[PDB]
């Protein structure tokens, strides 16, 4: 049955919450990325309204089937009524198409659900800026201190260097990148641009990837592997006995592979300054762990709740223990303390 911290009091309406059959009291399921722990239970038979992003409507329509008629795309940064209701998409700094939603309820309370998101200064002059919020359903992914990791633009550099070095001393190395979902496609496109290169792929990821309204794109991907430097693979098969085999694969075109897997923390972190990161090797395969990631680290979590000044947080992720709320809920005690609200 449907957790209570998917639902939004006060109204009709569910977040993120297509996994539960017909919810009791439901008018409207709200959808806020198209990322599978979020999306799970849509499909061609789902007949209620769904409310997203123009971004995640394509991917339902083209990857999931869903049937136009009740697919309710909304543009960001704009009020909008919803069954009576005002509300406004935000961009959530997550995956492409990936939104915070504004609900301003009939009564006066607003509340902010950050869906999936990496906090940033840039939301502090959003239309958050222009009133106050009274409860917050927060992403709480890394809420503990433990958990720091680099800009996105300090890894994309490190990337960029590590590649453009690689395929200049050995002009036949090959490049690959991991994925499994949607995100983090910076990483692959700004290794292909400095290399000259469109990235390789299979159908299924280029038809997922011509869904995301990302300028210029014809001109970036492609599925002709053999025109390619720079190819896609599933996350899975980036170890040493896949890469072998995709190397077999391209019949004696590249004769060494340097691999990136984007994770999002990993112990590395608590240790290793991004400029010291080094691969692990087998041969002539490299494996790179990089720290991209597309969740807000705890001090960027922090700062925008202590920006905000809620009345009252509402986890949204590791609640399932009881070790793991505790902890949560100190931490919140202690930023609400140490800013004054
Ligand atoms: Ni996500």
């Amino acid at each position: 049955t449907c957790p209570f911290y998917k639902k939004i009091p006060g109204t009709g309406f569910t977040v993120d919450a297509f996994q539960y059959g017909v919810v009791e009291g439901c008018t409207a399921y709200f959808l806020t990325h198209f990322h599978s722990d979020h999306y799970a239970g849509l499909s061609k038979h789902f007949t209620f309204p769904v409310y997203c992003s123009e971004i995640t409507g394509n991917l339902l329509k083209n990857k999931l089937h869903v049937q136009e008629q009740y697919i309710h795309p909304l543009p960001l940064d704009t009020e909008c009524i919803v069954n009576g209701v005002k509300v406004v998409l935000l961009d959530a700094n997550h995956c492409p198409g990936a939104v915070m939603i504004l609900f301003y309820l009939p009564n006066g309370t607003v509340i902010l659900h950050t869906g999936d998101f990496r906090a940033d200064p840039s939301m502090e002059r959003s239309l958050l800026a222009d009133q106050k919020v009274h409860m917050l359903y927060l992403d709480t992914t890394y809420c503990s201190p433990e958990y720091t990791f680099p800009s996105q633009q300090e890894v994309i550099r490190f990337a960029i260097n590590t590649a453009f070095e690689a395929v200049t001393l050995n002009p036949h190395a090959l490049v690959v990148c991991g994925t499994y979902s949607i995100g983090k496609e910076k990483v692959f496109l700004a290794i292909a641009d400095v290399l000259g290169s469109k990235v390789g792929m299979s159908q299924e990821k280029y038809k997922t990837l011509q869904c995301l309204n990302i300028p210029e794109i014809n001109s970036l991907i492609t599925t002709d592997m053999c025109s390619s430097l720079v190819h896609l693979l599933p996350m899975m098969q980036i170890n040493f006995k896949g890469l072998q085999s995709h190397l077999k694969k391209c019949g004696g075109k590249y004769n060494q592979i340097l691999a990136f897997r984007p994770t999002g923390w990993t112990h590395s972190n608590k240790f290793t300054r991004i400029a010291d990161v080094i691969p692990q090797t087998k041969g002539n395969i490299s494996i790179y762990g990089i720290p991209y990631s597309e969740h807000s680290s705890y001090l960027e979590m922090k700062r925008f709740v202590q920006w905000l000044k809620p009345q009252k947080i509402i986890p949204t992720v590791n609640v399932g223990t009881w070790k793991s709320r505790s902890t949560m809920e100190k931490y919140f005690r202690e930023w609400k303390l140490e800013a004054g609200y």
